[PDB]
């Protein structure tokens, strides 16, 4: 089983304990660590933060302690403009240019592969995304002839029924990608004025219409479209999405007035790190959707959909039972990486819980 873990560039800037650098990562925790996010300039892959070359270096030195550890660099990301990816891929010349620039870049900075986080391709992009993946893999196959270990190529894909149908030719890209990470966590949001869990495992017989917004549907659907389970990796959240209630109502369907107040460390409305949640819980009322098998908490006019050790182990058993290649955790720097926020002195509680179940039979 594979355990793919994402580490974000911008987390180094968070004040106090929220501050997190590559060296805080347990070299034996994950099988694959992915640095997010590289950038694209003059149609070439490039750094993003000013000190990336330094952090790249710090991250890849983890491989000195754990020789089996693999690292990848991800291009794209939610804030990277999709149109940008789009213009690059639609033109053979600009696409070949971006492709030819990757290997050298990775080799120099000691990465073992590239991760395409094109988010998200439109109806007019499906064909070119297939092209990008095919040609990028062909380049990696070629570059290996020089004697070095072949580079890995993965991709982060939406778990949204409509998003999948719209811009991905799953059957095609699966045969060229080493593993596909299913983003099975932003199923609900705060774009909709109602309370809901973003990463439910199962549907939940109550109030429906969605039926497609849960991990079990996404996995099954992907398997149906032609993706081998031995290449599918399921995404497990390490952050929660918050809401500001519009009424004293707390149960399913409750009215929402907008995102949640920012966390002291992550400073972003609508998002909370697991370590901020651990502090949030004190004095909060905790609940759990039995059908969906996930928890949520409420304090004041604040409502939080999150994942705890239990929900996470539960999702881990799930992918094992369906025989998937493994789990994908977003992100190591939102987990209790210091292990001084969530009680039981343990570094990376959530990611660890995943690792134990996978380590099990
Ligand atoms: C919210 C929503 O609806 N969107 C979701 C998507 O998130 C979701 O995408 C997938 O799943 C992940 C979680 O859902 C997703 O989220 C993450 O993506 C974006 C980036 O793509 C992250 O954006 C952060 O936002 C930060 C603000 O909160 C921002 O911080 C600023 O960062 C800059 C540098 O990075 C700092 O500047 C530096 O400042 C110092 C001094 O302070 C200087 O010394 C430096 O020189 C400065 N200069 C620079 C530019 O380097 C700055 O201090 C800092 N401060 C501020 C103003 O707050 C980050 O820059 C930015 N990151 C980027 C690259 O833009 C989100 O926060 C992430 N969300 C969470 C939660 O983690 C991923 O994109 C995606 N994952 C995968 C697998 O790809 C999708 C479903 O896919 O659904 C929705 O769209
Ligand atoms: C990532 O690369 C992009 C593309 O090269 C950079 O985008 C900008 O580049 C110029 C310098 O800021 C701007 O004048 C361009 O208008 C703008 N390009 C586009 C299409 O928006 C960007 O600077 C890089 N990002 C970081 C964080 O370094």
């Amino acid at each position: 089983y594979k355990l793919i873990c994402y580490y974000t560039s911008w987390s180094q800037y968070r004040e106090g304990d929220g501050s997190c650098f590559p060296d805080a990562i347990d070299p034996f925790l994950c099988t694959h660590v992915i640095y997010s996010f590289a950038n694209i300039s003059n149609n070439e892959i490039d750094t993003w933060e000013w000190n990336d070359v330094t952090l790249y270096d710090t991250l890849n030195t983890l491989k000195n302690r754990n020789p089996k550890l693999k690292t990848l660099l991800s291009v794209g990301g939610w804030n990277f403009g999709p149109e940008r990816f789009s213009a690059i891929a639609s033109k053979t010349q600009s696409r070949r240019t971006f492709i030819k620039s990757v290997p050298p870049f990775l080799r120099t900075h000691g990465f073992d592969g590239l991760d395409l986080a094109w988010l998200y391709p439109g109806r007019r992009d499906k064909r070119h995304l297939t092209t990008l993946v095919k040609e990028m893999k062909a380049e990696f196959i070629r570059e290996a002839q020089a004697g070095t270990e072949q580079l890995l190529l993965s991709a982060a894909v939406s778990a949204g029924k409509i998003a999948i149908d719209r811009g991905y030719d799953i059957a095609q890209i699966s045969r060229h990608l080493d593993f596909i990470s299913l983003l099975t966590y932003d199923f609900h949001g705060a774009w909709r004025q109602t309370v809901g869990h973003h990463s439910p495992l199962f549907a939940g017989n109550e109030d429906a219409s969605s039926r497609f917004s849960n991990a079990d549907y996404a996995v099954s659907y992907m398997l149906r479209l032609g993706a081998p389970a031995n290449k599918l990796v399921m995404g497990i959240p390490t952050f929660g999405r918050s809401f500001t209630l519009a009424s004293s109502k707390t149960d399913v369907g409750a009215p929402v007035s907008g995102p949640g107040v920012p966390g002291r460390f992550t400073k972003e409305k609508g998002i909370l790190a697991y370590y901020e949640i651990c502090d949030f819980l004190h004095g909060a009322t905790t609940h759990r959707f039995r059908d969906q098998q996930v928890p949520y908490a409420t304090k004041g006019n604040q409502w939080v959909a999150y994942d705890d050790q239990e929900s996470v182990k539960n999702k881990a058993r799930y992918l094992k039972n369906r025989q998937l290649a493994g789990a994908m955790v977003w992100a190591l720097d939102l987990d209790d990486f210091r292990g001084t926020f969530c009680g039981q002195n343990l570094t990376f509680p959530l990611t660890s819980a995943v690792k134990d179940v996978l380590a099990e039979v």
